[PDB]
């Protein structure tokens, strides 16, 4: 899908509580990605169980779903060339301990259960999570004036 | 009322296009205010005309309304003591020329017809603007861990 | 006297707790002031009522002493031309509501009882506060390479 | 001349030595002004005597000219609506002591003889200083892609 | 050779348009390198074709050359120990996708055909590129006060 | 042990002199580590050769001791899960040439003898260095409100 690829990102409850929302948004803005959906939300455990359905057998599954519902998250959709892969690169490893300085988690986090943010792991997960969290009318198309200075 | 006062803020289309959303959000976060609503919307002229109803007869009203409808805006509700009056101070004068460095308009723009942000001018205006832009179930109540170090 | 004037500054418990120590220090560093003493302490109530002796008969005095004692404070001494008066300008007005953006309290604080920093109000108060918080041996003399570019 | 107004700015030798060139440039970029000339230069005392000709009777004139020639300056031309007036607002008062936090001098400087930067005091001085420091071919015209988000 | 090694750097037209000049300059300043030449130029295709002579037969050569000529570039010479190799590390991989967060390309862009900066690839290349872009009298020798705290 | 592991960090004389203390502190603060001791000192040569005891027979040992004694150092103790190993990752490789951008030395330093910071290399070295630089009464215990958002 080229430069029209989209990913689902969410600032987790710890990110909101630590006042790192603007700090997170800025990292993706300064990179050149296009913000196309944004929402402050109180995620229900039902949505979170489906969001993390792949992890249902894991010992930390219950804790994860409860933590993600214990406070507001900032749900987001970002657009650009390799946005899924590259957003993951900017996030850093799942475990902050393996994430180098320079990444969100390397700069801001200690522990895997309190990493600040979610990013889709693949284009298939992205497509699944976009539809899960957002309605079609919540996804905005806009002509970026500086697009020519990011692409070609 | 009190620490429970709320204000309506909006990053205008130039804020999104100039990649200043994270920059704007960060400044209210670090000030100590609570983010209680957030969404990226593409506003109709109809909404904006109601939003700026009092400016109906102004020579610049057409330009304002079109400009606000020209791109996505980030709609926000912030909560805290004296948040309406204080957010306006953070934003700076309507004309960025009269807005001192240190303010959002002082640091980040030039002209009155492109001043990167809207803020409610009073508690009564905030009350009308919140209801106009948000459904009541888009306004989130959450226990902020940071209020302990901001309030007596 | 002159370029060798000194002030006492302290990051209050809310400053440490909100992780704003580095931020505060950076602002005095980038200004070109010379750091001559620095220390993390749990100041005893006995020390704090002598520090705030002049506010004895104020209603808030009691809970101001108890608060400043309720956590670690970063005590420091800064040196430079007009440091006392210039520090207070940088810190901002006592009530953060009166403190403009660009100042520490204008950027970071909401309420008077949680204004993340103390600064000596006069040259004479500075001499007194410096002597009360530090021993003579804690105040360091060091050749300031940067001085040749900050002074005529 | 509207949005086509230009001003001459120079990072003084102290600004270069303190590594504040990028920091200075950033303040004018983030404001929305257009950089149209840029040059690292070793200013001769002959050029500096003419640059500051208005000050020839002043007791500090010799010292000023010698300081300005003791190291490289970053000579610049910036363009935009009220760029002369507004650049001065961003610089802050001549004497750093009268310049509030938020301005270059308020944030970064102590003493009048070591203020970090020069800005034209008027459009007439701007026109004089542009021609003094730059040849016509050193002034570049470029179409700013985000111009529509700064003007109208 | 030694601390006297020099490299040619250029902020490409996208760096100027995305207002990242001050951001780029700040990163070499804070690393400890000495700025010895600086100018904003509008490069001819002829200069750029010589600059990228080795890429003459590449399928993207036309696009590169036109893009580089499409807007003003900031030409620079930086000086310091291992400055060529180290600047390249600061810049990051040619393709911004392979450039880790923390690098200029890692933080600030997406695509290989719009990577905001050029850096010499070797001491021999730097020598050719400096002579190509600068006259010898545009290269400044100045006694840096900061070298004392960067070098043994 | 665990979340209560502690490391010793020191801003070396070049760190203080280059006004990078606030910068360094901020980076450990934003990471979520807890500051438990802090102090500006002129460390005696006798202390420094016992601190660097293990490097006795190294050629540089002599001038390393004398350098670290030639100016004020900011001694500190930080606390958190895996703080020792994570601090060293944040600081970067001993030779800044091997230290990637995003790390402290990768961002700020050029040469091995002027790498602006020391950090304990192991848990056992930390216990030893902490005890050597601080008295038991200088290491503070305080309730970390932020901990509930950094740990599971
Ligand atoms: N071992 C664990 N203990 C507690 N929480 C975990 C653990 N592993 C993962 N998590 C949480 O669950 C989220 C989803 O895990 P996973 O899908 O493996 O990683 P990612 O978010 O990188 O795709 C993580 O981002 C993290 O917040
Ligand atoms: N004279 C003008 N010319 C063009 N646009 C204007 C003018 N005055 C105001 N505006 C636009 O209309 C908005 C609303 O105006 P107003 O309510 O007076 O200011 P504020 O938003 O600061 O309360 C302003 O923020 C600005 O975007
Ligand atoms: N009305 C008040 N209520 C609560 N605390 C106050 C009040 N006024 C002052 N304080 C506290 O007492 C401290 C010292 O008071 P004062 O000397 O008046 O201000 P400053 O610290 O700006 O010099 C202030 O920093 C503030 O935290
Ligand atoms: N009293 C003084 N002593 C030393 N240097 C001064 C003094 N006054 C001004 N200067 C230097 O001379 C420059 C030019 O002075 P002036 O034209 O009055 O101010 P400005 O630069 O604000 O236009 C100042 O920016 C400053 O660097
Ligand atoms: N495959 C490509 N497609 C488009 N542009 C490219 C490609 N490879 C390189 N370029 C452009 O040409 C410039 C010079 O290429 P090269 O010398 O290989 O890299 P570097 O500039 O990192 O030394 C690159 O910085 C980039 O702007
Ligand atoms: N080859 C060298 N030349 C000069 N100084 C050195 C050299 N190697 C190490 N040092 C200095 O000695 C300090 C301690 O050395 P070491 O323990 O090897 O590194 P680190 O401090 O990263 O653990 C370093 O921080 C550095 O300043």
């Amino acid at each position: 899908t080229g430069a029209h690829e989209r990913t689902f990102l969410a600032v987790k409850p710890d990110g909101v509580q630590r006042r790192l929302v603007g700090e997170i948004v800025r990292r993706f803005e300064r990179k050149g990605f296009k913000l196309v959906a944004l929402k402050l939300v109180q995620a229900s455990e039902e949505l979170l169980r489906e969001h993390y359905a792949e992890l249902r057998e894991r010992p930390f599954y219950g804790r994860l779903v409860k933590y993600m519902a214990s406070g507001p998250v900032v749900a987001m959709v970002w657009q650009g060339l390799d946005v899924v892969r590259t957003s993951r690169a900017l996030i850093g490893a799942t475990n902050p301990a393996d994430a180098p300085p320079g990444t969100i988690r390397g700069d801001f986090c200690i522990e895997v259960g309190k990493n600040l943010i979610h990013g889709s792991d693949s284009v298939e997960s992205a497509r699944r999570e976009i539809a899960l969290w957002f309605r079609a009318d919540e996804l905005l198309c806009w002509e970026d004036s500086a697009g020519h200075w990011l692409y070609e």
